[PDB]
């Protein structure tokens, strides 16, 4: 026996969690001295909820596990609402943690302070976002539960919740037992994969389009041997940009339809064996098609199913189909844009790309980079990197910086690099004030074009999408780190080197950027939409 | 423009619904005047609400069309809850038309007499057991969603809910247009067909076996004709015993695993091409296999979808496939000897006298069975079809659906077989045939027991029941009854039967108990091992 | 420990349940070998469901306890929706106990004979008709589950539903505890019993109306002595009739609006101090109202409230009123038709009533009345009875036999006097052919006008309400029991002296009615609604 807290923490790192994102309340204190005291998960505190969200999703993304998010109930829980809506979108399993009234409490006539209509509300509104939940208010039942949900968050691929009594904390339990088991009929999955290897070898243009599922399963190293293997190229989704980083041979490029390039989408969208490997069917990875794409002419292995030839394949997952595919094969680029003029003209977002990608041909061995929603991300588009983590199917703003905290968190040593823009540095990029207690330091580029410049893009004559000058730089000093507002190119360039050359503390570039210059990417994107 | 209640009348005859069957009760009054008045539809009453949604079951089982139940509110409908749960059970379209309260009654502090805890109370239930529903409780909405709700009937073949407010019947309300159309995929159907006909040619030993949605979708002469082109055997399921019955090469019989004859089980569970076209995957037709049958390993087209090969086609109807295979392909013994003597009349005594009038010239008669040792003698009759709860197997169906059918035959008689158990609970419905104008023929097997339960738990004493006279209570409902204790009897009251019409005939055999067909004993024992 | 199926009926018996009504089915079958070899309830089994239903009932309203009605899964239990529903209207605790698949059963990929869209379909269902429900498929929690159903029908008086998968009937498990208890506040009771008492007491004309509640929870006898305390006249309502037959002091009649007495009718409707005292606000004994009755203007006791002066008390049970109202007061009719006829001329509903109140008041001592709907419960609402059921809200057909075979299942010996016309006969009049097996001798009075006569005067123009006369008299020698058809008013009065006389088997007297001929209550009722 052990008290259930413990037993939880044990669990999540049993099954990989790297540590616990959170912001306390009075009904998740026991829970937290708990997690503080047995250190069985590092415990990193954050400023908001928001950000606890979008840093645990950052987490699970970054190492391919369990991202843990603890908060309290009702003012915790229901501000975390939009990270985890996010989450489940995007297919990260993070965990949540929701400290709750005792048992006992709320049975005196009183309504407790944090709780919606009911004391329910907050369960009803999470089983909305996620795939499982419990409340573990009964300590002879909790370790299967626990089991039970974890479970499922690892098959699923997506966010479960976990509802703690504040009376139950230490409640005494038996250690939890090993996730519940999910059949796989073998031969289907045999004639399956038969079908698919069958269609992609009768395919005179075959096309492996890898998305998310392949970082969420880890398949990357054996989808990159599949395409090895099978002789094919391999193309990436607006949302699965900077997977197989650490490919032999990196995939052709991403495709973004009329907004990419256009020899990868003529291939993609010529294609007679398009074979979607874990895809999002997603409008961000779709709709920007210049030829109406029939997608009931591709393979498409998602969401434990395979479908081709119109019809489908349920209870499939992707590890065993890929493990298939090898089993029955025998053994054996789009240009970055570069050159920066670091001269005195103004900065571009794409003297911003010729900068980061400079450096790496100059031999830094690039860094991962998060990314938060705006011509921020159509920029990262055309970085060079070791992994991209963005919003890329949710497309909510907010996620950039937290994200970038997060996975340093558990990088071990490794920086990461973050660019975000000025809306969305209003609304999370604060979180950086923790850089110094939390022990990291990534180096942050602020795309500072004092607007919505997106929305603007999308329509130009409204006057709302206009934003002040915050300065940001000038403002990062009161958070502990490092700011410094850049101009021009050779601004930029000498930036840059300086945030590379200095640790110990957050790096904030701020690249003011004029209105109305983007990226060569959003502009074609928009319209496509 | 026309009256809501009139619409409705003639958007059911528009998709050949051919009667309407129904009790009235203060809520339903409106509707059931408007009905009697424009005789757009036949109007047949009963005396129970459950012989109701068994004959409207029974009628549209019997043309492949959509059936008419109207009732009323509480006490009318939710007493049809167990006919219509096993019409959506064996995918029959019943309408289920229930009268309501007023748009503007309860709003008076006071409950309804017939409502549930809530007014919406008998909606919720009836969401449970239909594929469609919908209050008529807007004239300008009324039209649209009479099409939506008899159109998912008419796709999904199951039962379907109209609530219609007493306020609401004469309503003014344009006329109702054609069902929604559910539009299929020609490149997956193309698709679908191709495999399907690639892995019925490449078994060295195929069987195509049809069930129920075959007779739901008038697809009978069309399978005949795909059996025949495709140069394989067909086989009915035990719900399916009757499909077929009038294609110049009938089945070669009837699946029932253990219960029934070897050759066809043989033939079934070795099949590497076992296509199972629109069956029902209960333990009643599987259940009794001699070997589990591996279902994964089969063809299966049912719910307008096909599996095969591990894989599901979704949105295929059965008969867009049936059409599909047509496509591709150019064209190309019954127990009998009763022993008319002194001796006890046992189950098979009874299927040797039908059958031997069908080899002397009497063109077979559909069948209607209830549940019982009945039915697993029927399975061994000679039948112009045969319609049985072989899936969801409850009692009372046998007499109401004989009267069903025979009130939309067009003058050709029913013959019905039921026990004594399922006789007490519906048989009384046949005091209704003479105002109904029709004269079925009736087979009573009267053991004093609910023998199939004994045949499971022989130790109880609740099975036994008491000898009720059937034959001696005919008189009083307006028919011709005749008890018959030996097989000499069995066979003169069966010739009179036939003989006699303008009253119903019914024939009360006495079957000693502990005595059963040998199919009823092996499916008793072959359900057994499933617990 | 105990079988759970011996565990049930052992707490149902603790309860005061009298016996157990049901038809078997394969899934019901191990635990009606439980209940026929424990003997723990006298099984008695009917023809059809209905009945079943119909009769567990009459068996609760005759004891004032639980109803146990047992069927199979699917083609039983959905048999019974529509007695059970009329149970819950009218307020009786029916126990209804079903069989289902073993807990294993369903998982071999083949659908169940009995089940509807899916295996829980039925549950859902019963959800819609019962104030409580339970699975017994888990023994450790059984117990509990059992005393927490079975205490909500007492407590509710409605009906309740247990789910029992066939391989758990001979689980063990512990004996079924106590019921769970319902809290009652002390104070709110006092103050309320105060507001009411003080109400009757300021009214100039006060008038205590009773209904179905009064006999749900046995308060009959403690009732009477409050209208003896409080000196003021007791009133049914249409659905309470036959309420207070054992009490020293009578009602003063029957309140049926415009078509009841009129001077019941006028004191009811100028009552400045009406006490609606356990009553349904249905139409049926209401909308009936010859003067639009304001019930925020009395007062009223039900479903565990009290309401008066336009609020209400909540929490509040009817006997604890009622005891409460005894504790602060200190100790201390309309005529019946007579007088039959006995001659040649053709009987009329009337006439059937002074045929029953003459042999009372020649010194028969009363029989209780069971009452199916239609002219029959009219007609009975101006008979001499020792109580009277019949479905007064619900108003469905086909409760009038069955009902007076379950209420003399359980009556000991006493006959019981059954009213009921063509249509219902024709429903249910079959369950008769019964009697033999269970041992009862009801007599059965068919009031055969071979009509739907409800439905005609409701709506005399027409046809559909014609039906064939069906010879019920020769009919009855089939079923077993003694059946008469009289025409005359010498018929009938001889036909009902030889009914009495003759005990050992069912007693059918086919009462031939013209149609058009009703009773003087019926007629203006209709028009009422
Ligand atoms: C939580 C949330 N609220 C609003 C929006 C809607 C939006 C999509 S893009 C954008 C403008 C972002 O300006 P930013 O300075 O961050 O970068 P840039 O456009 O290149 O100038 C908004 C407000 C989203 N996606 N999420
Ligand atoms: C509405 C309903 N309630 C109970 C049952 C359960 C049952 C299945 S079989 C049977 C006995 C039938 O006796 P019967 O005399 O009719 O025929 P036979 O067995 O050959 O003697 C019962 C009670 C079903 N299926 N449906
Ligand atoms: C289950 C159910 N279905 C229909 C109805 C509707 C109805 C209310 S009254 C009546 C006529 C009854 O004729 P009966 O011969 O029984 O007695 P009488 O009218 O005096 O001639 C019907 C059909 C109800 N209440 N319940
Ligand atoms: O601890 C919290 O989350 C709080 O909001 C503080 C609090 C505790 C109890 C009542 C009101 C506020
Ligand atoms: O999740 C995302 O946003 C991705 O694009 C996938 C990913 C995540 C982390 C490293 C590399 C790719
Ligand atoms: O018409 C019906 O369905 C009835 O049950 C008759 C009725 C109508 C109004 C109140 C009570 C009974
Ligand atoms: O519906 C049934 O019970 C069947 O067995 C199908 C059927 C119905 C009518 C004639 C032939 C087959
Ligand atoms: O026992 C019952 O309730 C039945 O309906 C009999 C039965 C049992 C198993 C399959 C089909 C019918
Ligand atoms: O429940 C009813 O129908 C009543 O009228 C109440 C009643 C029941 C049994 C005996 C006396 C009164
Ligand atoms: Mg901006
Ligand atoms: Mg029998
Ligand atoms: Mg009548």
């Amino acid at each position: 026996h052990m008290k259930l807290a413990e037993a939880l923490l044990r669990a999540l790192k049993d099954r990989g969690a790297q540590a616990m994102f959170g912001i306390p309340g009075d009904f998740a204190l026991p829970f937290f001295k708990v997690a503080e005291e047995t250190q069985i998960l590092p415990l990193h505190t954050l400023s908001h909820e928001p950000a606890v969200g979008f840093a645990a999703d950052a987490a699970a993304r970054y190492s391919s596990t369990l991202g843990v998010a603890a908060v309290t109930y009702g003012a915790g829980a229901f501000n975390m609402v939009n990270a985890v809506a996010g989450a489940y979108a995007e297919k990260s399993p993070v965990v949540v943690i929701s400290g709750a009234p005792g048992t006992t409490e709320g049975n005196a006539g009183l309504l407790l302070h944090h709780q919606g209509r009911t004391l329910d509300t907050q369960f009803q509104v999470f089983k909305e976002i996620t795939v499982a939940q419990a409340r573990l208010d009964d300590p002879a039942k909790a370790p299967a539960e626990i089991a039970r949900v974890l479970g499922a968050a690892r098959a699923q691929s997506r966010p479960v919740y976990l509802e703690i009594p504040r009376n139950m904390v230490n409640a005494e339990v038996e250690p939890v037992g090993d996730d519940p088991a999910w059949p796989v009929d073998r031969d289907a999955l045999a004639a399956c994969a038969d079908e698919v290897l069958a269609a992609m070898r009768s395919a005179t243009s075959p096309v492996l389009m890898v998305c998310v599922e392949v970082r969420r399963y880890g398949l990357e190293a054996k989808v990159a041997e599949l395409a090895q293997r099978l002789g094919v190229p391999v193309v990436t989704t607006f949302m699965g940009r900077g997977l197989l980083a650490d490919a032999p041979t990196p995939p052709l490029g991403t495709y973004i339809g009329v907004a990419g390039d256009a020899e990868i989408t003529r291939l993609v969208e010529e294609s007679d064996g398009l074979f979607l490997l874990g895809a999002i069917l997603s409008d961000t990875n779709f709709a920007v098609s210049q030829r109406k794409i029939d997608l009931r002419k591709t393979i498409h292995a998602f969401d434990r199913a395979v479908t081709l030839g119109y019809h489908t394949y349920a209870d499939i997952p992707l590890a065993g189909l890929v493990d298939a595919l090898l089993e029955r094969l025998p053994p054996s680029p789009h240009a970055y844009p570069t050159g920066l003029q670091a001269d005195g003209e103004p900065i571009a977002p794409m003297d911003i790309a010729r900068a980061v990608n400079d450096r790496v041909r100059a031999g830094q061995e690039p860094l991962l980079i998060a990314a938060d929603m705006g011509d921020c991300l159509f920029t990262a588009m055309d970085m060079i990197d070791a992994g991209l983590m963005a919003p890329g199917y949710y497309a909510g703003m907010g996620f950039g910086v937290p994200a970038g905290i997060g996975a340093q968190c558990v990088s071990g040593g490794k920086r990461i690099l973050t660019v975000v823009g000025d809306g969305a540095f209003q609304m999370t990029g604060w979180e950086l004030g923790n850089c110094r207690r939390l022990g990291i330091d990534p180096i942050v580029i602020l795309f500072n074009n004092a607007s919505w410049e997106m929305l603007r893009t999308f329509q130009p004559e409204s006057a709302f999408n206009d934003l002040d000058d915050w300065r940001f730089a000038d403002m990062a000093a009161g958070m502990g780190g490092d700011g410094v507002r850049v101009r021009t190119r050779a601004e930029l360039k000498a930036a840059l080197d300086k945030a590379f050359a200095t640790r110990g503390r957050f790096q904030l570039i701020e690249a003011m950027i004029p209105r109305g210059v983007l990226s060569d990417t959003l502009a074609r994107f928009v319209q496509g939409q």
